[PDB]
DNA sequence: TCGCG
DNA sequence: AATTCGCG
DNA sequence: TCGCG
DNA sequence: AATTCGCG
């Protein structure tokens, strides 16, 4: 959209980049925008890392591991930027997930299911996995004030929309977007508690109960409604807006370069 | 141990209750000690509820479900309390899981691997799934200080310590439990923000950071070290420990009721 | 090789 | 990765 | 039946 | 449920 954004955009849709390839991608971008900052990209960060990043914030917290070399590589690596302090502060992290044959098997007329005669597939509940990564990572920017985590949906299991596709003998198959046979989109609401799933969560909510102020730190969960496969171009500019909002946030740690370099 | 729930302990064991039914055992026993108080168990809790109790807290929490009739039941179950204003709280939620086969297929002489050659089994990570079900019951209970999620682990990929399995033809394997081959161990910590394993970590930790103060919900994380299977038991007296835990931190809103009933 | 996915 | 199916 | 596991 | 294996 906004000039120079929109040839990258292009770029990204021309070899239909995966979520890796775009990530590296708005580090390109964003590099172009903000010369004075310095921008590195990660395909790992490993659990001794985010262990003593808890013990900076309570002695007692992080203090586990039982594989020495773990680490997690979200599929869609880590960008950051070096601060006023030296110290790095990671402006996004995304990872792509698939579920749901669905479509496909309708579309060439395979039917499913243990005899045969399934049309549609009971859903499965890998996706569940997706919480942990993002429980690292939150727990990896428990001092931060914003958590630029993206989650990129598709498949069948993860409609938004009513859609009918059409299986190879002329036939439609009416697929509804809110059956529990097939939407799983509620087993990963829990993320971004219970906000909304298209949107930018990445500024934390500071919400509250009694003296006990809390903060939340809320997943960007989005996703293909109509169970296509996503446009590299909209990924690359939905992370762009998120890592550009978690550049905003790191500002106060940010000035001195941007005004000095 | 003291007194009565020793009997309680002794009948467990005597018939290797699973999870669910030993959870009941908990409300069984509570209910002999606590007789004023109100317990019930139920096996499943309803993401309109969590919703409802997500919104209770702020107005833009909890808004969204896709499939109406979505629920989530921890294969332990949910114990409660009724509390002096009808409200009810829940003072424990248990899930069992499992991983590893080594242990069994080196028992039995059954080499593994897609070549037929392998000893060892790579190790898989289904058990992220847990992660899901724990930041639900955290946002239930998003309001409360305590919280009473016990996860219990059991397989080759949780050892604790070095064992040493004998197959048929009287070789042996040397297991190192601090393999990322076997150990999938550290694929949880995040839960329980890298704080002890076999531990009970049910009243909320308090930490800060800047003015920013924020609460923390660690799930108590329970292994067998040894590869073995749980004492059914041991299993029910952790259980009891967390639920009185529970009870303690609640005790403002069980008074009138206790000291009046 | 180890370990994540 | 992310699937297939079982249980109510 | 729907939906969780 | 929780597995098998692929990729570095
Ligand atoms: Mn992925
Ligand atoms: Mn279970």
């Amino acid at each position: 959209s906004q000039g120079v954004i929109g040839i990258f955009g292009d770029y990204a849709k021309a070899h239909d980049l995966a979520v890796g390839e775009v990530s590296k991608l708005v580090k390109k971008a964003l590099s172009n925008e903000y010369p004075q900052l310095s921008f590195r990209y990660r395909d790992s960060i490993k659990k001794t890392e985010i262990n003593e990043a808890l013990k900076k914030i309570d002695p007692d917290l992080g203090g586990t591991l039982f594989v020495s070399n773990s680490s997690i590589k979200p599929d869609g690596g880590i960008v950051e930027v070096k601060d006023d302090y030296g110290e790095w502060r990671v402006v996004l992290v995304a990872e792509a997930k698939h579920q749901g044959k669905d479509i496909i098997n309708i579309r060439n007329g395979l039917l499913v299911g243990k005899r045969g005669d399934q049309d549609l597939m009971a859903a499965g509940n890998a996706i569940e996995r997706s919480h942990k990564n993002i429980s690292e990572i939150a727990n990896f920017m428990l001092s931060e004030s914003h958590f630029p985590y993206v989650l990129f949906l598709e498949g069948s299991n993860f409609l938004t929309e009513n859609i009918s596709i059409t299986r190879p003998d002329g036939r439609v198959v009416n697929l509804e977007y809110n059956s529990g046979i097939l939407n799983r989109l509620d087993r990963l609401t829990a993320a971004n508690y219970g906000m909304p799933i298209n949107s930018n969560l990445c500024i934390n909510k500071f919400v509250n109960h009694k003296d006990k102020s809390i903060m939340l730190q809320a997943a960007s969960i989005y996703t293909q409604g109509d169970g296509r496969e996503w446009d590299s171009k909209i990924m690359f500019e939905i992370m762009f807006d998120i890592s550009t909002t978690s550049l905003r946030v790191l500002g106060r740690d940010l000035f001195e370069q941007l005004t000095s370099k």
